[PDB]
């Protein structure tokens, strides 16, 4: 049974924001998910937005056209789940009345899906006001329009929905599966989680927030094996690694971060990097570097020499293929799910980790495809500062002024099984 | 900051039940937790229970004595968290008024703990009635008393709490961290989860239920390596293993289980066992057998020959020590946390697994200590049927009538590092 997530709420309540975070998350953990924004369908269908009168609850023609856009969206939901193999579909619209919601419920039923509602509630004017400026004035409907007329139009637009707005009821809607998010995620009301995926969705939603903050990611300072061009193992810091550690501490101090939380793996290179700071930290083995199995501590030359077959396959699909007895980046993604969850729950946080692990975390907050994730560039002695924003995440690369070996290997042009060794190792960085 | 979980609710609302499940769970995942039942303190203090008049809200002396018992309980909470290194304490009492709750809140504050409330609400008479019979009439307060007078006394006892019962309020109690469970876990209200442990507590509580059902655990049918007395690896079924598979299918059919869910690991021996059934199943690598690392596929004789040091330590503490590159039963417990969670969420379920994995699952539902867990007996070709009940779990061992090698190794009397090999292998079962 695929899952149909139905967003519910007045305009400017963070529905699209939640829809996006949920869709990205579900896709990260490998559940084919796609969001369907009725507003975008309308925009593609209506061409240009004039004013709120289109949304008047007593505007029969408008309602008609509005119903048509919803249906167009629902039809693609059906195609995705029923014809393209999608697992979850997020239907993003106001869906503020019992009527529409029952209609959508019926759709799910006739199509064989399980329906779950996510209602976002906000009665706070400064937040609503903040949301308008922050996301609405810049949106397509209002770009190239005067801020004040745009703002008035939108408020009048929200008004169109108030008289008919029927929130999920404990008794009237007791048979529906749903979650109601209030106070921007302060409190929640949950009813009838029907299964495992809904339980994980609720778990996810209850742990996300919009409290301003930055996520800092950096690798342990250069290690002894990094110098040798050797992967994995449990090396200690190299002289430069130690230098970096001191540059990181100064950076962290200079940052003057409010209540920063610092995490490291259980590998000495990250811990030794963490020892350099003023602030305390927590070590978690879940943050340990990807396991290379039989090629642990080997150099790429050695790997090509002993595992030419596995090395070629891994290059062909570096997300899915692994070395014998090792993890794939896919296994690592699965392994990092708890990390992703706690990072969402966290506020200001610094994670001192490793190349593969950092690529996984960057891919998550930067919404990078699985195919692209194994190749993201995570240079040594550089801090990547992430500032989650509406629908996206800004990133800043901050070099901490300490030389370091390059551990980034590009995918060689030749990835054919039985490829000459020279072509296999052509993209290997300098070392020793 | 240790955590103080405060139970809240009218008598017979499953508070003690929830308190117990929560405490057991938290301890299973390694968080030192202890529950403090004020009713038990009262029982140890008051000696014998006469009647409900003791609980009259206008009974000043009773209130006084009732306050004394609460305080005695709170003092042990303080000792556990503040002096014995406990992490979480569950204070189990009605705590139905704002007054008492504020008092407890203050206690937590002065002691440096984070307070989290768990309120259980039930307005269903048949359930309340069921609870009385099911747990109350047999309890100490009522054992050896006539069912009818016992029952009347208890109802009048619940009455004592109704006029003063003040449930957690969205506005009045908006600054408190809490969860309200309704309809026996149908719906929930959650407010201000303050941290990681509270997030996991909520996640746990929202996934437990009291829907009648049985958990069936059995190992894959005897495997080729089981015959040889070889551990781990990925062997296929032995001839007897196949025989068992057919006996299991018949057993499952004969059981006539409503909507049974079947789980196996990604190891062929369990899958091959699962192939024998009518019903479909899901394979999860999280259910794979404990990893023996460098001793994979070896025999104990071989292990003693190549790893006399690691083998002795493992025998000294089989929960914590591991073979080089392998998992400890502790690592396995951590690994199985998602399995425990989904098992709680499940109803009728059959899990076809392995020796170490099954020991971990048995220890959880049977509340066996960590020290005892690595040694639980999980014979081949036998199904262990678990029927969760109030405060406990009944277990029935059902042999499926197929011969099998014994893979159970008792802890030898000699576990000294440098112990003679004959004494180390003295408890090794017959094989080959
Ligand atoms: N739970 C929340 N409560 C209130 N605002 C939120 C919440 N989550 C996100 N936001 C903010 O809402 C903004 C994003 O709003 P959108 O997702 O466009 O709202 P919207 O409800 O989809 O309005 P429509 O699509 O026009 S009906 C960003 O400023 C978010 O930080
Ligand atoms: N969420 C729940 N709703 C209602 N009953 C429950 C719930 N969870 C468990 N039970 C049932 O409640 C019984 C256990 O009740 P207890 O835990 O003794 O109640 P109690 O609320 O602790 O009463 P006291 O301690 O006398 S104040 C068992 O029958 C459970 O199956
Ligand atoms: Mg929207
Ligand atoms: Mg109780």
């Amino acid at each position: 049974c695929p899952t149909l997530i139905v967003m519910v709420g007045l305009p400017a309540r963070g529905k699209t924001y939640i829809s996006k975070k949920l869709t990205r998350y579900l896709n990260f953990i490998g559940v084919p998910t796609r969001e369907f924004n009725v507003g975008q369908y309308r925009r593609d269908m209506v061409k240009t937005y004039k004013s709120f009168e289109f949304f008047l609850p007593d505007n029969e023609e408008g309602l008609k056209i509005r119903k048509q856009c919803a249906l167009a969206a629902l039809n693609d939901v059906r195609k995705f789940l029923s014809e393209e193999g999608g697992h979850v579909a997020v239907f993003d619209a106001t869906n503020t009345t019992r009527e529409r919601r029952a209609m959508i419920f019926n759709f799910g039923e006739q199509n064989g899906y399980k329906t779950f509602f996510v209602e976002s509630i906000c009665v706070d004017p400064e937040v609503i006001a903040a949301n308008i400026v922050q996301v609405k004035l810049g949106s397509p409907d209002y770009v190239n329009r005067d801020s004040d007329e745009a703002t008035e139009d939108f408020m009048r637009r929200i008004e169109c929905y108030e008289n008919s707005y029927e929130s999920l009821d404990e008794e009237q809607d007791r048979d529906l599966s749903y979650i109601k998010i209030m106070d921007v995620g302060q409190s929640y009301v949950v009813n009838r989680v029907a299964d495992h995926i809904q339980s994980r969705i609720v778990y996810y939603l209850m742990n996300i927030h919009v409290t301003p903050r930055s996520i800092y990611l950096c690798r342990h300072g250069e290690s002894e094996l990094n110098l040798k061009g050797r992967i994995g193992g449990d090396p200690g810091l190299s002289p430069r690694g130690r230098e970096f550690s001191k540059h990181l501490a100064q950076f962290i101090s200079d940052q003057n971060i409010k209540d920063l939380k610092v995490f490291t793996s259980q590998m000495k290179r990250t811990i030794q990097t963490a020892e350099a700071l003023s602030v305390p930290y927590e070590q978690f083995k879940v943050l340990n570097e990807i396991d290379a199995g039989v090629c642990e501590e080997m150099t790429y030359e050695e790997i090509q020499d002993h595992y030419p077959l596995e090395f070629a396959l891994r290059d062909q699909d570096k997300y899915r293929y692994r070395y014998p007895k090792g993890e794939s980046y896919e296994d690592l993604v699965q392994r990092l799910e708890p990390v992703i969850m706690e990072l969402e729950r966290q506020e200001n946080v610094l994670v001192i980790c490793h190349q593969a692990v950092m690529r996984c975390l960057l891919a998550y907050f930067l919404d990078k495809a699985a195919e692209e994730l194994p190749y993201l560039k995570c240079p040594l002695h550089t801090v990547l500062k992430l500032t989650p924003v509406a629908y996206g995440c800004k990133v800043e690369s901050i070099f901490l002024n300490v030389a370091a070996v390059n551990t980034h290997r590009d995918r060689p042009q030749n990835v054919d099984i039985s490829r000459p060794s020279e072509e296999a190792l052509v993209t290997v960085p300098a070392h020793q």
